[PDB]
């Protein structure tokens, strides 16, 4: 069995900490239990001629361990030692050095302020100094990031919460979310605006090398630039880097698999699944059996894979945007190896219902039966399946919450109720559809949200301070564009919501650098609200949110930035707890389901379930509840559809 890369174990960290050992300081220390896995594997079966590791023969000394029963180094197909394994190097602007040497220059350039690439398990980091206002700014300004949360690696856990250290010293090694007060070290451009910082341990053996010598926080964020797929070769580490890192840690073992690191929150909840979790299968819910290999391929943004068989599923690691350029090209590799992995053949392709979708045009070049999904159907679905629901459990009611996704006859959904099983999805109601100004900009100027609600739902919106800045422009011409449907198609989204109402109460920028920097930014101020008496609501006008009462209510209830934000959630958690109560009571349905991205809001969760405490309420957790779960929930829809003898 191939397991996910491993964190460096106890036993191979002791060996490369104790002088007089041949493999003492050995950057590429591993043993039958931790080092690469996946990603070191060229082809089938799991042995040192198929992986990268073929380029390095083993010394007398090495072969005796791999050969040894009781070793620990029992047929650990990479294992090297200094005489004949990889090395380090160091590249930056006309220096070189190799091995301890290169270790020793960029330790000396972390330390100055400096920013070092460095390679790692499954792509290349860029570090330095996370205490560092000014390394930090600098490595912000070059890499046009002004605002999205780095990631940090510390040397120990010492002071996190215990449920962050047991996630973070686990094999799988993950980025954990942990409150920002727990680590008062980290300069404040870390995560500006949010209330948590992602952090991590060192989980292979340079990693730990570094962080014993630096004893110190180190911002480690993706070695990418913005709209192109990582880097896993040193040609285009050092090409795509060349203008933000000073120097380069690099060295000689390939790396085959783009493999970012997995992040979760210290409660569990999973928000990317890729390093640590990879290629682990998982077992589909009661009543799914002798299912035929079908390949489901997601949606297009936090792209993973799915591979559906037997009573199991397998999903990728997460691929990113599939619009970027050239990631197909990791996309499949990524499905050759899994393939090659589990033996498996496909019979049949299932993507999303959007025709406009680059992940349809690729199942298009297939030569299979294809077929099609809703997206927030597969949202449902794959919160049903991590839940268990038997094939046969009866229906729920969902709510699906995210930005985008096309929903029946080509609408635009995003907020919606829904009754829901593996195999039928209808839709009962939710947010009314609001033009999206300008289309695809719509996403990155919340202000535009705010005034497709202000033209739609508030009379005199000029008058209020809240919609000052858009006022003074001639929004008019765009107001025009609205009326007559151009590029300003209706959508019922909540994430567009989100962003009207962080709008109002100024707390992104006008343009936004990242998707959902706007909602992150509103639920961070809410956050810092413990509750509060307000009279803001979202009253129900047949199966729709009434947003003309809400703007009514929420732009003359005058309170602090956060009690604002606090009321917002508040009031749309109850309006969406009363409409699913109607819709589930008088169908006699007991349980409730929610999903979408935006449920990865941890406030609406608690409001939701405050107010829904007399149903079974299933919220994801093992998956991401956004679209990284999505090819799983495609996956039992198409396997329920094939189950019942669907045509
Ligand atoms: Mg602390
Ligand atoms: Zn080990
Ligand atoms: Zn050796
Ligand atoms: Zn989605």
């Amino acid at each position: 069995q191939i397991v996910p890369d491993a964190a460096t174990c106890p036993a191979c960290l002791a060996e490369m900490n104790t002088p007089g050992e041949r493999r003492y300081r050995y950057p590429f220390i591993n043993c039958t239990h931790c080092g690469p896995r996946f990603t070191i594997i060229r082809a089938m079966p799991y042995d040192r001629p198929f992986t990268v590791m073929a380029a390095f023969p083993l010394c007398p000394a090495c072969d005796k361990e791999y050969r040894d029963p009781l070793d620990r180094r029992f047929h650990a197909q990479p294992v090297a030692c200094p005489e004949c394994g990889p090395y380090l190097e160091w590249v930056s602007h006309g220096e070189h050095a190799e091995q301890e040497a290169a270790l020793q220059a960029a330790i000396a350039q972390l330390k100055m302020g400096n920013i070092v690439a460095i390679k790692g398990i499954g792509g290349f980091h860029l570090a330095c100094d996370a205490r560092n206002s000014n390394a930090v700014a600098t490595l912000r300004a070059r890499k046009h990031r002004p605002a999205k949360p780095l990631a940090v690696m510390l040397p120990v856990a010492d002071g996190l919460p215990d449920a962050a250290r047991q996630l973070l010293t686990t094999p799988a090694a993950p980025i954990v979310l942990v409150d920002k007060k727990y680590v008062p070290e980290l300069c404040d451009d870390i995560a500006p605006g949010l209330n948590e910082v992602g952090v991590m341990l060192p989980a292979n053996p340079l990693q730990h090398l570094l962080l014993q010598e630096l004893q110190c926080p180190l911002v480690m964020t993706s070695g990418n630039l913005s709209g192109k797929p990582p880097a896993i070769s040193n040609e285009q580490a050092l090409e795509d880097l060349q203008g933000i890192a000073d120097g380069f840690l690099i060295h000689n073992r390939d790396i085959v698999q783009r493999m970012d690191d997995s992040v979760v929150r210290e409660s569990g909840e999973m928000l990317r699944r890729s390093r640590g979790y990879v290629p682990d299968a998982l077992a589909l819910p009661p009543g799914f059996k002798n299912v035929p290999p079908v390949l489901c391929l997601g949606a297009d943004l936090k792209n993973t894979f799915c591979l559906v068989r037997g009573e199991q599923v397998v999903l990728s690691q997460h691929l990113g945007d599939l619009s970027d350029d050239g990631i197909q090209t990791q996309w499949r590799e990524a499905l050759r190896l899994m393939q090659n992995i589990y033996n498996f053949t496909p019979q049949y392709v299932v993507h999303d219902a959007h025709p406009g979708y680059v992940s349809c045009q690729w199942a298009s070049e297939m030569n299979l039966p294809t077929q099609t999904v809703l997206h927030h159907h597969a949202h449902a679905a794959a919160c049903l399946a991590e839940h268990q629901w038997p094939l046969d459990g009866g229906d729920v009611i969902a709510l699906t919450l995210d930005g985008i996704g096309m929903g029946e006859n080509g609408a635009l959904w995003g907020g919606e109720c829904l009754r829901v099983n593996y195999r039928e999805c209808e839709h009962l109601g939710g947010l009314p559809a609001v033009a999206l100004p300008g289309g695809d900009l719509a996403a990155k100027q919340p202000w535009r949200n705010l005034l497709a609600q202000c033209l739609r739902f508030v009379p005199e919106w000029q008058n209020y301070p809240e919609t000052a800045s858009v006022a003074a422009a001639n929004w008019s011409v765009l107001a025009r564009a609205i009326e007559r449907g151009i590029n300003a198609p209706l959508a019922s989204s909540c994430g567009r919501l989100f962003d009207a109402v962080a709008a109002a109460l100024g707390c992104a920028p006008a343009t936004l650098s990242y998707e959902g920097e706007a909602a992150c930014a509103l639920e961070a101020l809410a956050a810092s609200c413990d509750g509060v008496t307000h009279p803001v609501t979202m009253p129900r006008v047949d199966n729709q949110l009434d947003l003309a009462t809400f703007w009514q209510q929420w732009l003359n209830w005058q309170a602090p930035v956060n009690q604002r934000a606090w009321a917002f959630h508040d009031a749309l958690a109850q309006g969406f707890a009363a409409l699913m109560r109607e819709q589930a009571t008088m169908r006699g349905i007991t349980t409730l389901v929610f999903s979408g991205g935006v449920i990865h809001n941890r406030l609406l969760r608690a409001r939701l379930a405050h107010y829904l405490a007399d149903f079974t309420l299933l919220f994801p957790q093992s998956l991401p509840a956004g679209d990284g779960g999505l090819s799983l929930g495609q996956g039992v829809i198409a396997a329920a559809r094939w189950l019942a003898g669907e045509v």
